[PDB]
């Protein structure tokens, strides 16, 4: 049975007006800014842009790659595929 999301979960991650995008849960760094109650730091791949998230715009990888997983014309989506696909957990820094 599922567990709740942790840093290096791999999601697709929604927002308004974008596609289901490739993407992880991020750690937050020593030092860093921490996210709002019940949300998480999420890491777009492709886009290397960070975004705040609760679980109702996460979607497991694994269950949602067959749905959410193909090509898409938009700046950093493809590059994105190839990063979840082949390094996920790299860093993009």
């Amino acid at each position: 049975m599922p567990h709740a999301f942790k840093p290096g979960d791999l999601v697709f991650a929604k927002m308004k007006g974008y596609p289901h995008w490739p993407a992880r849960i991020d750690d937050i760094a020593d030092g860093a800014v921490k996210p709002p109650p019940n949300k998480y730091p999420i890491f777009f791949f492709g886009t290397h842009e960070t975004a705040f998230l609760g679980p109702k715009d996460l979607f497991p990888y694994d269950k949602s790659k067959d749905k959410y997983g193909k090509p898409n014309k938009r700046k950093g989506f493809n590059e994105g595929l190839w990063e979840i696909q082949n390094n996920p957990h790299a860093s993009y820094s």
